[PDB]
């Protein structure tokens, strides 16, 4: 649940965390600069936590990961993003090298759903 300030940039991580906790993931992220990123698993997760059926380890390594596969790991994580809905304006190539310089559009974009407004004053 959205308990607490829905709006903040820094939710953007929270989120991440808690729906991949409520999915039951073994994913997640300690910042916008996290090194699990660059495996695309705190990436890939979420977006499976949200739309299961996407996302299929099968196809995916998350093992012993390289230059190689990391990127094609990238490569699939945006691809579904779109397929969801989630037009977003990033390399792969930069994702594997947990660059925020182009991830600042892979999350953000994800969030798009968390931050909202009401008319009445409703926690969640």
């Amino acid at each position: 649940g959205s308990s607490g300030s829905s709006g903040n940039d820094d939710i953007i991580v929270n989120w991440v965390n808690e729906t991949l906790r409520e999915a039951e993931k073994s994913s997640s992220i300690s910042s916008f600069k996290d090194p699990k990123i660059s495996t695309s698993l705190p990436v890939l997760d979420l977006i499976d936590a949200i739309q299961p059926g996407s996302i299929n380890y099968d196809l995916l390594k998350t093992e012993n990961l390289n230059d190689d596969e990391k990127l094609n790991n990238a490569k699939y994580a945006i691809s579904m993003a779109r397929k969801i809905g989630a037009r977003v304006y990033a390399l792969p190539e930069d994702l594997v090298e947990v660059n925020p310089k182009m991830v600042m559009t892979v999350f953000a974009c994800l969030m798009g759903k968390g931050m909202k407004r009401v008319s009445g004053p409703s926690s969640g």
